[PDB]
């Protein structure tokens, strides 16, 4: 009778069992234990016989050394780096071709050629980079690119599926950029394979903009050049510096923003676009020898300064844009006429210089990389394992299911809390909030009389109809708090001075949904209702242990009540002779006034003990005139004010001294035949109240224990799953500086295995 | 012009007149003044004599003074009599023309012979005749009938108008009597003229059954009885007996009843249904011609007639009896063996005994029945001499306007209540609510880390959240209770001896109507959220006087508090030596495993002071083998409870000395330059506490001042509206015994008014 709902739960827990046992626990135990292992193991078996097929479009399996895949694993590793940290503080370390110049240039030509003529949006009238695009260029068929990562399947060569996959990399060029700029950081991934792509990541970073038109947000060139540090910062960068060919050298942006990061040429090749503009206006080839030689190029850029010719025209095909380039070169005195041979100037020249420049690069760096993730590890883990010494390995994982059990544990401990504490906390927090107003609204205004019949009278059809509209009403809230306060209590109070802290966000956060899920039952009051009127309709009260317990609880509620009332009184007066000389203090004019008028209240109560609490306007006009003939001119109310707390304290004394006698005189056995005019009718009205609320406790606890404490439990399980599914709570909740330096360790060892990953992958040429 | 009553009472004449050209008296300008000229056209008319002469005329004597002066207003003075008395012990002087007998048929018909109209419910094998109905007969223009109340004029030459009456007596038949039974004493009325009828007033009452069958309620025939006695036993009524006449004589069922009630024959006539039957010798002509005689009755009678009627039918002309009295009498056995005397055969002379001696009755006894109207009103007027010098005809009207202005001036007064004591109230109420939750809840739990600023952090972090979802709708709660605790204290008793009680029925319908129809402001708790978050955020304080005062402030609490705890950890281990050896107690086995429990908790205690409120359970091991060693067995929750009562009653006396340290010390000079050992936080956090319940007190008695009160106000007008228009409900809340006293006086009077004018009449007509 203690709990009934753990009971419930076991029962049917058993019944389910013995039902369908032998289907849970092939499903609940076996196949899960089973199921981490084949996942390793027959897994395995499916995966090598598509990735076999896969393979074979690689052509790796035929070919040793050689598979398009190949360059994806390159790729594979700095997708990790990036989202493990896409900060300065990696991304400045990782190789990578940039395309960088000015943005009128065109720039993003020397890739738009091989497969970004295709599905990036292109052609002049605005400025299309938003965002570094990075595209990883692979050898093999026709293939639709990857879209930030994510698969599609559409037709390279058609232009119906073309335009869509154009939209796909706008949507993210625009959405990367945010109010008060129009360009953005944050990357765009893109992977395609066709013929003539080579094996390289190169990235067309925002084009470079001298100055901020009204037509763009002021921090449009400040944001690039924050941008344009990929490449200035990193020294595993290859640059490919394009000059516009439509305008001078002497012009340009990129010749500081590269002389700034290698100014000896050694990270970067320069190339030019456009130089078929020279012939649109008087061409001046003795500039174009010193474009050849760099002597108008501060970065002195290294290797053969290709040239990136075109129509113009936004729709030219990728065939026909090398077409065009290379009759252009082969007869243009631009190149003929000067020292730039067109096999070497050609775009394809470049890509398989550039492609030669990028495996140099990567092969001489990367190994420096996985001593440096390495020795970040062992630095990381030195520092978080002394700090955290508990903790060895931890994952933000483990940490909220850790919670999660240790919530449903504490709230189901909260089940376990005994009837003697609900009923006694309900018992006493409730009367507490009660106590006053039957006290202050129903018998002091009772004991005006001395009817005894009418004093009971007046309290019954009081409380019945006060019965009906608050008790209930006030006692389930009180229990409604008082499940939830000890259920705080369970749920973040700290176990002395060890405590986790880093659980403490998630346990409100449940807490919140819990209680705006927890609707104490709407019938509850009912049941109150009718409980609470038998509790008071029955006053019969045989038995003197009640009658001794009832009086010695309703004399702590009046010597409570006096003390408050003698507290303000004493404010209301200010301190006596005693006090004035002990410490050096004086009344207040007021307080003169209060003890004066005090005095002449009291005086007037000494004779008449029994003057009702109300007084007439002639025993205000009395004290006035009193207090004037003594000096004191007095509102009259200051002397009601005064009035009403004086009397109470003459009151209470009466009553308590009234209390002392109904015990003690009864005590007496002789005094038992005695039948003084000692009714103690306020015991029996609070010995009513008494049982009446011990009574109205234990309804609730019997509600609190059989269904509200298991509706908090039923709630506080759909909200922790809700959490468990609510991954950006989980991680806004567990902010411990442990796990998340936990976290990272586990990406810097997976970033280990992928460094090595490529770095063996390396090592397959011996 | 700083303190000085010149700019108040300049101030408050200019919102006075603001006032007075507001909306409430604007509005009057178009609803009252303008229907001025229709009230003085109205006085006009009322100062014409020309209404009082034709109320003279048409009221008195319309140039009829005995059939119109005194008939109609006979029937007005039965009314207002029965009006007054229900019972008939006041009517003996009054007579009626009384129609009792059995359920014979020629029961209507008797009462059609003399209301020469067709104006009863007719009806075959039933007994129609429900509930007594009373009939005015007088001289007027032919055929002209009314019925009382239905503002309606009747034809008695139209079968519509006929049926309507019939149809009208028979649904307030319907109406008076209740479910299971057929009869009801309530009377039906009506005023029919014609030159065939006399000056007499007639009541159809339901025939005696003396048995009940087909369902119908046993209490059928005893209510019969009662309708039918009401007025036989009227010393002055004329009683006629409506005799079945297809039985023997041997059946009859209600000459047992006037032979008792009329055994000197001064007022009881019977009368023989179904003559026809005579003459067919269906019925004994023999006990028939005895009848007529009057050999066969077992009393003294006032006369016999003959009922000439047939069967016929509904629609049969009262000419029909003339027919009849022709051809029964000229071809039967009642002339040819003259059993029947010729004038028992005219119902006229049945019509004409009945209304000469009638009015002879009325004239011989009515006068007398001022004897006991006087000594009635005497003994009212006596009785309010003695007790109610002060009483007057304080009926539903008077003591409802009283009552009614009593507590409008009351609720007034409520408004006019100081906000001293508004906000003094409001924030002991508040405090009274809230501090034991600020003291479990927070304070407590934040006490068990040693780091004041995280203790800070976590307090104010639940203070905002209890502020965002709690402490303002307990303020509103607050200030909605204490606005109601007042308005009954106006409206309740005065806590004297001088109330009249009389008017507590209305004060408090009043008092629940108005505060059940009042709603609080919507939005005063987002203003309360807001005040009490910048309050919080206020924790400046400067002054010691603010330290000193929440110092004692949250001491008091924590005294009461610590006393509570006391007094159950009393309870749990008994009463010391102290009491055992003086007052012959001693301490339960769970009491004084309690106290050795305690004693060891004290004893850890007394070697970690600072010990945190949460135990481990190898420490309730150890206080459990330690109890062993002592003989002491206990469960691991009695040492947690033990443990909860006396640590916290530790921490509270380790608080309370921290209190007396803090006020030895200050926020800012404890801290800066100083050895300090206090580090005083809970002042800080108490005073703020004291701000903001005495800034949401403010606000409250703001709020309440501005809006609640007058909108409290407004409803107590509107019920008490609602109370004036509800007749009933002033009906119930009046019956104050004084009331009734009055209603009784003014009845009396009224009824003594009538008759003087109506004897006055009688004499006339001598
Ligand atoms: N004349 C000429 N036009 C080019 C060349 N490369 C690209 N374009 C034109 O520039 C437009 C878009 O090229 P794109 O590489 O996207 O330059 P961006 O949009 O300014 O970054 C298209 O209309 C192309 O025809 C080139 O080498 N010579
Ligand atoms: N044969 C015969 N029929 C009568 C006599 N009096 C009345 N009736 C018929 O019976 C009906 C009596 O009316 P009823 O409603 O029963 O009177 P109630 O029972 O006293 O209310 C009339 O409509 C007549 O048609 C009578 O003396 N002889
Ligand atoms: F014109 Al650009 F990136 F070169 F938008
Ligand atoms: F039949 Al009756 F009164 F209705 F005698
Ligand atoms: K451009
Ligand atoms: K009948
Ligand atoms: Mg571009
Ligand atoms: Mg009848």
């Amino acid at each position: 009778a203690t709990d009934r709902g753990s009971e419930s739960d076991k029962h049917f827990r058993k019944v389910s069992d013995k039902e369908k046992i032998d289907q849970l626990q092939e499903e609940l135990l076996h196949t899960q234990l089973k199921y981490q292992r084949i996942l390793e193991r027959l897994e395995k078996e499916n995966k090598e016989l598509r990735k076999l097929v896969l393979q074979k479009d690689d052509k790796g399996i035929h070919h040793r050394k050689l598979k398009k895949s190949l360059i994806d694993m390159y790729s594979e590793v700095l997708d990790v780096l990036s989202d493990y940290d896409a900060s300065y503080n990696t991304q400045d370390h990782l190789p990578r071709v940039v395309v960088v110049g000015d943005q009128s240039a065109g720039k993003t030509s020397v890739l738009e050629m091989i497969a970004q003529a295709r599905i990036f949006p292109r052609g002049s009238g605005e400025m299309m980079t938003r965002s570094p695009v990075k595209v990883t260029l692979s050898e093999g068929p026709h293939h639709v690119a990857l879209f930030k990562d994510s698969s599609r399947e559409f037709d390279l060569t058609k232009e119906e599926d073309l335009a869509a996959l154009r939209h796909e990399i706008e949507l993210r060029m625009r959405k990367n950029v945010k109010e008060g700029c129009t360009v953005s950081p944050e990357t765009i991934s893109l992977n395609v394979k066709g013929p003539g792509l080579q094996r390289m990541v190169l990235v067309d970073l925002p084009g470079v903009i001298n100055t901020v038109t009204s037509g763009m947000a002021p921090d449009t060139k400040e944001t690039i050049f924050s941008i344009s540090k990929a490449y200035m910062q990193n020294p595993n960068a290859i640059i490919l510096c394009i000059q516009d060919g439509s305008v001078d050298a002497e012009r340009s942006i990129v010749t500081d923003l590269v002389s700034q990061m290698d100014p000896h040429g050694r990270r970067t090749i320069f190339v030019l676009t456009k130089v078929d503009l020279a012939e649109k206006n008087v061409a001046s080839p003795s500039r174009i020898q010193q474009i050849i030689e760099g002597k108008l190029f501060p970065m002195k850029a290294l290797g053969y300064f290709a040239v990136v010719t075109g129509k113009g025209n936004s729709s030219e095909s990728i065939e026909a844009i090398r077409e065009y380039e290379e009759e252009f070169f082969q007869n243009s005195k631009l190149l003929k006429t000067s020292m730039l041979k067109a096999h070497q100037v050609t775009t394809r020249n470049l890509s398989l210089a550039v492609s030669d420049c990028f495996w140099k690069m990567v092969r001489e760096s990367v190994e420096q990389q996985a001593d440096s993730f390495k020795a970040t590890r062992f630095n990381l883990e030195t520092e978080w394992k002394n700090n955290y010494p508990r903790l060895r390995e931890l994952d933000r994982n483990e940490l909220f299911e850790k919670a999660k059990n240790e919530i449903l544990d504490e709230v189901i401990s909260l089940s376990q809390v005994t009837p003697k504490h609900w009923e006694e906390i309900l018992q006493q927090s409730l009367w507490e909030r009660v106590s006053t107003h039957v006290i202050e609204n129903i018998y002091l205004p009772a004991a005006q009389t001395m009817n005894s019949g009418t004093f009971n009278t007046t309290v019954d059809i009081k409380l019945k109809q006060w019965t009906d509209k608050q008790l209930p009403n006030k006692a389930v809230e009180v229990a409604w708090e008082t499940l939830q306060e000890e259920f705080s209590r369970f749920m973040t109070e700290p176990k002395g001075k060890e405590h986790d802290d880093i659980f403490d966000k998630l346990k409100e956060a449940v807490k919140e949904e819990s209680i705006k899920r927890h609707k104490w039952n709407d019938f509850a009051e009912d049941s109150l209702r009718v409980i609470q009127h038998n509790a008071l309709e029955d006053r019969s009260i045989s038995d003197k242990q009640q009658w001794d317990a009832a009086i010695y609880f309703m004399e702590e509620a009046l010597q409570a009540r006096l003390k408050d009332t003698e507290n303000a009184i004493e404010n209301m007066v200010g301190p006596d002779w005693k006090k004035r000389w002990l410490y050096w203090k004086n009344r207040t004019q007021e307080q003169c006034v209060h003890n004066e008028t005090k005095n002449e209240l009291e005086k007037m109560l000494k004779c008449n003990e029994e003057h009702p609490a109300y007084l007439a306007s002639d025993e205000i006009t009395t004290v006035r005139k009193n207090l004037e003939s003594r000096g004191v001119e007095v509102d009259p109310s200051l002397i009601k004010d005064t009035w009403h707390q004086v009397y109470r304290r003459h009151f209470l004394k009466t009553a308590l001294n009234h209390c002392n006698l109904c015990r003690r005189g009864f005590y007496y056995y002789q005094r038992h035949f005695v039948d003084s005019e000692l009714e103690c009718n306020d015991v029996v009205l609070f010995w009513r109240i008494q049982r009446m609320l011990a009574i109205t406790a234990n309804t609730l606890r019997q509600q609190l224990t059989n269904t509200e404490v298991r509706r908090l439990e039923k709630n506080v399980k759909e909200v922790l799953e809700d959490f468990a599914e609510d991954g950006e709570k989980k991680i806004k909740l567990l902010t411990g500086k442990r796990v998340q330096l936990a976290e990272d360790l586990k990406k810097v060892r997976e970033i280990q295995e992928k460094l090595d990953a490529f770095i063996e992958a390396l090592h397959q040429e011996k």
